[PDB]
């Protein structure tokens, strides 16, 4: 009866991405929001900016409210937000009754300087700059690792194997699987070195970013450099210093944006794969409801959906998240709701990669036939070759000795035996001894060297 | 604990898009595959093109498989998927299943003809078909024309209330407000005209979309009546002859589509309700200012619009293609097809909320038209030209050089630069403010349901 | 040196969509705002609100202005614009001009009376309206409707050609290629409709939609009935009575939608096309700068690129159009010149389409070769059979037998003779005759009675 | 005449993007294949892979068919093409003829080596390399720039002027004009250095990314070294070794996201601008209206930035992805760079025009603060917090319970509920006003280049 649920999100693919609701789920709003006001009232504690320093005792039962959040926590927190309308309110009211409800008279005491100088985005900002970046290093970004591992092991696996190439759909110069397959990884790795360099940016202001109240409260405080430090010492956050109300989202479309392009190059492989498979060139580990030996690319096909859907997502974030009226408009609050959405897509997506990457194999005697049934990409080599020995117009004199024939293997060696009989008979025998398997070029040494040669 | 659920549809907002669940979930999808397949086994009974009918009670025990599905029935489907990985064929073995264990002779007989004939995708495109259909027809729509006749309660409320008008965000000449709600309420009402005229349609052609096996089975049965009948007589729908293995989802992209053109009304509508109130003319039924009232339905709608319209731009852009006779690449994008009408129903509920808590401020209004007789300029000049003045605009700048344009120079402008005009007129443009130079904005606004056309 | 042009569309493309430049260049808008103009100040002289009738001398005097506009008007109307920087107000100038520079004494009179009541909007929703609507009904859809009728072609032409289909990019029940062209035209045949039937709207309202200025000029007067009538015999414009400053655009939102799915049809099209020469099953009429009898379908790739595009612009128009703050803002206006640019990419691309499909034919013996090796896609109508017959599980029956083999004709029609013999022998006989090219159910049926059986 | 083109970027926008078809053009593009094809040729000469170094003289014959490259030599080009229907063959077949009608022999005996080893792409994507690299750092990041320096001396300018702040349309505590502009400046900063970061890559590596035709013409040659040093020494482009015929395009997708990243942000800028203008704050230095001017550079702006984008999305969407080791739907779409690119330049010319046209309204400015008192709340509630208070809003709520908060209320508050207050605090208190309480706008919108960050 999470079958019930209207996401295929928290529907059907629970499973594949319930891991994500301690990072993005109201829930985990809620109590991360608990957190950074615990965290501020302690760094308040710390400076001793507007009271003097609380029992050593007082600071573990402050500390206690943020790490022990329960359930019945969330629930009281939704139960006060029915009063407020106001779900940063709600959060306050429920640290301050914490604080009256605990014995400490100190706590008693301090418990009015819940989310003081603060404004609601300042906790928000926090809460989402958190939650996005652990999501990403503990869950997306390894998940995206994992499958640039496969693509890895694919590459140097099959490195050697002989593959027809084909560039508008039809036959060109072989290639092999496992160097199309180095092309994959040395992109995806790149994204995610871009991805990984994108700066998660917070911000601690008040109400429209400018100190107003704290200035007011302490004059002397140097409020930029108090709180650049309450962020890296709190957080280990990086501070943009500039904002309205709200942080100004640039770093969330940078970061979406680089997500997308992997996608992109992801949604590229998903439909390679399953031409390979189209064209019999890779089988499937066991389907059709009506073929007792169809195997389907279903894992691909499955992936190559949730990749646009996260796209989709993606594209509406970089587009309306820099946009705010004045110094805001509440628009992107509900937007921002949507981030853990457009990561299940990714991990529903990026999981159905892995599952349909570790079913394939090559099917080599289909790879063979096929190149040995296509000698006419031959036709470049022997050319060059010609070239190089100082014959003119190679490719005029290929086109007429074919003319009006169907090439094949002996006609392109009959064309080498007596059109390139100029040519030294060492360059003749190695003429007749290349076929489209060994014209691969160094698809080979590449293949196998992707790892250290991709940039 | 819903609290913990990623997508907001489930979670903070499920209390406003709860009822579509009936329509989109994979319960509601799982439920309506088994009716497709109980109505199909019904129909071919009917025919009797295969085996003589069964029984009168019988017929009965088949319906109820259909008319009393249960979340028992929707686990026993899920356990079969865990064994199947095929999602349609669990739902095959669940009817079969019943049918087994019905204690019938004659259904014992006829259950191998569960899903005789039919590919995944002629249960999946009815049973998508019909939820689409009946969400919109009931909830969606109906949601749409609540903020229609809202809209037109005010445009006839206020059809009389003077209102600055702002070009480039700039004074210009009057209108009122219920007419600046008039001209969405003509907006809606022409979008919801187009997406209730898209035709629904489904297929029921078997594996590529060509009566292949039914041809075999029957081969003297016109398939393409048949099929006719059975859309029409067993689920109300108009029947696209022409498919593959999929239904080729146009008339979704067409719903959509429409929708989204309705979406970017409503965000048009947000954005300018935002500007009035930011400008103090309408006034609201703040965590530190005590008075403070903000217009939060408004900005939560507008962000809500915005993603639906993402989901179908998406629709439209992906679901047109397939490569060959299919790829399967649709079947998860079409499974987000609730989740865009959530977030439609969302922002349209916030729209509802937000409209309901709208009043007008009369003294801001009238103060602010009070303090912009520049826009008296036009009908100043208007006039003048009918009385074969020429270059009346030069006349009426050389006049205001160097002035702040206020009301005294406007009718001083009128008593000693128009006194030419007959009397009569002259005193017309002495009685002229700017609050009562509105045109036919107040007609406009109180007539609209009656002029806005189709 | 159209060559130094930087849009595609006036430089290397040229040639394939100049005859757009007659809807839409900044020369045809400053036409039709002249003809607009010319109209309004006829229609006011017709109606005889303001003056009495013109001489029927100078009825044709004021006609010529809007019959016999040049290079040089268009010229003069920029050579304005350098004075105003206002684009309509420099045609309303010009017309004056011609009016003043004209013999007539009647003229001279009425020449004040240019644009009278207009807000400049008035003008340029009506040249936009009537360009638009002449465009797509004189170019663009009929370019549309050569496409349908070339698919309707191919669709009767090759009705009976079987062909193995694929589904997940693997062997499926055959159809044939008039089939799969047929689905085409009838989707393509339903868009062209929905776009027939939108109406193309206009308004003529002053400043702000609501008949300020006109109501003081002329207070006996129904305006919304007189310029309904404007509208109607000027220009067999439909009238949306309800307008800020600004026409709303949702009718140009339609449309573009509509050619939006009329493209993504066609982009499914072209790669469909792609993938059956890929597959060796259709052949091009005669390419590779290496292999001299490699004949790429570089028309198909060029057309799926521009539908892209052009679908860019279409979904900016969507979004962005239907939104204007207040009044209006005048973002809108720049949009509005790109709708041009948005139709060139759309003819560019079916005219490629054309190119393409008028270059194809099928390669009998490819297509009679794969069906002949895929005897695998008769499982369904053996279990059809079977089970018409009461034999139950004949899936796993099927299942069983093949178990370890490779599925081959062999290996088909041994099972039919040793599983199946339990079936009438008249029901056996037929079995035995079914091959991959007979199972293709009523697919020629389909194909040929395509113009009659589309909805 | 340029007048009857179709699109605004060769019609009407013309003289604000001219420059860029020298980078972006069919010309451009014709002239730049021509020079990859010629220093390809000096470099085979350079390493003496295949021939001896020719004369001295000859290499001088060499460059200057680069180096001098005409309209005429561009219309020759296109008319070889109408022979072959293939762009880069005939860029081929232009300089091989240039090479036997040069009056050298050594030149006639290497002219077989045009082309020698490569693809169309390896001409294609250095081209495109080089010309989209010199239009960004030559043009299009410079203009973006120009914007940044303004943005930088309005903030510095402005830094300390008071501006009524507003959150959700209504008002909040007070910022200034030139903090507002600074928040833009540290954006687009960022912004233009992630878009300078981008490092923009090359490959050629024959007909399908492996050097195939390169081993069996030079078996000992390391290839990737080589390309290597051919791509940085003749074109000082980064090397992307990995690739299939095509060149993967990933780098063109970063820098249309930056690119789009910063047109979002200078949308931001032009509705506010926008807003401004609207709310009478900012002065600027109507063919009905004598005396109004309005925001026209600033809308046009936000339209073009919008088409910018819709082609950076498609760019984004559509470029990563090619079928198999490639399909030729990317040619068509990269001939739409330059488009992309005039846009955003356009629109950055007419922000550029707008800014230059802004002046603060210090009147409107001061007024507007001066009748928005209630924004003291916050600061009065803190204070109180400070010296232990509890509960402090719902005390100014109970006081201003009914009442239209103004500065009377305000003060009077302060005077009678705060006086508790040390005196030097109450007379602080009593000194603010919602132009004074502007926290610190003033240093941070004068101190935005030294703090804005990378
Ligand atoms: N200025 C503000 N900053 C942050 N949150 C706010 C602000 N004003 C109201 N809210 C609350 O933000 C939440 C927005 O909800 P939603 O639109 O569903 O994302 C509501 O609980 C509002 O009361
Ligand atoms: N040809 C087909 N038609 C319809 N559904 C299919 C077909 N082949 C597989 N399926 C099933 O459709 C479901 C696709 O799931 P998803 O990708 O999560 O939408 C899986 O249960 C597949 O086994
Ligand atoms: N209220 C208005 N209605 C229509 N056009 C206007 C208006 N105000 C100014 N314009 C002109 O519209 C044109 C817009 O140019 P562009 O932004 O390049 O499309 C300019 O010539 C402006 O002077
Ligand atoms: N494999 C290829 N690589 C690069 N260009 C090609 C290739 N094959 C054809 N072309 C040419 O590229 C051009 C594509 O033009 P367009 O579709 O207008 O961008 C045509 O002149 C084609 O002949
Ligand atoms: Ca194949
Ligand atoms: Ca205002």
């Amino acid at each position: 009866e999470h079958l019930k649920n209207i996401s295929p999100i928290d529907g059907r693919y629970k499973k594949a991405c319930g891991e994500l609701s301690a990072f993005f789920s109201e829930h985990a709003l809620i109590k991360h929001r608990i957190i950074v006001e615990v965290r501020w009232l302690l760094f308040l504690n710390e400076e001793e900016l507007f009271f003097e320093k609380v029992t050593d005792h007082s600071v573990e039962v402050l500390n206690q409210i943020a790490t022990n959040i329960t359930d019945s926590d969330i629930a009281r927190v939704k139960a006060i937000e029915e009063e407020t309308n106001h779900d940063v309110k709600a959060v306050e009211y429920f640290v301050k009754e914490k604080l009256k409800n605990s014995k400490r008279e100190d706590l008693l005491k301090i418990k009015e300087y819940v989310h003081y100088l603060c404004t609601s985005e300042d906790i928000n900002n926090v809460a989402y700059a958190t939650c996005l970046k652990a999501c990403l290093n503990d869950v997306v970004i390894p998940c995206l690792e994992k499958i640039m591992l496969k693509l890895k092991d694919l590459a140097v696996e099959y490195s050697h194997v002989p593959l027809l190439s084909r560039t508008h759909g039809q036959p060109a110069s072989s290639t092999t699987f496992g160097k199309e397959m180095a092309n994959f990884y040395a992109r995806i790795h790149h994204h995610v070195g871009v991805i990984r360099r994108v700066k998660v940016c917070a911000k601690f202001n008040g109400a429209v970013g400018n100190f107003n109240a704290h200035k007011v409260a302490s004059k002397d405080t140097d409020w930029v450099n108090t709180i650049g430090l309450f962020l890296k010492k709190h957080f280990n956050l990086t501070y943009s210093i500039y904002c309205t109300q709200i942080q100004d989202h640039d770093y969330i479309c940078e970061l979406c944006d680089g997500l997308a392009r992997a996608n992109g190059t992801l949604i590229d492989l998903c439909v390679d794969i399953w031409l390979y498979i189209s064209n019999n060139l890779l089988k499937l580990k066991v389907g059709s409801s009506t073929m007792p030996h169809k195997v389907n690319p279903i894992d691909f096909e499955n992936a190559e959906g949730n990749l646009h859907i996260a796209n989709a997502f993606f594209k509406l974030f970089s587009s309306k998240l820099p946009t705010s009226r004045l110094q805001r408009d509440l628009s992107d609050s509900t937007v921002l709701r949507n981030i853990g959405s457009s990561l299940a897509y990714c991990l529903i997506a990026y999981k159905s990669v892995l599952k349909g990457l570790n079913k394939i194999d090559i099917d080599r005697r289909n790879l063979e036939e096929e190149l040995n049934q296509n000698w006419s990409t031959l036709a470049e080599p022997i050319q060059i070759v010609m070239k190089r020995h100082n014959y003119v117009d190679a490719y005029e004199e290929l086109k007429q000795f074919t003319r009006g024939k169907v090439i094949d293997q002996k006609i392109m060696q009959e064309f080498i035996k007596t059109k390139c009989a100029f040519l030294p008979q060492d360059v003749v025998d190695q003429l007749l001894e290349l076929t489209p398997a060994t014209y691969t070029g160094y698809a080979d040494y590449l293949a196998k060297n992707v790892e250290r040669l991709s940039g």
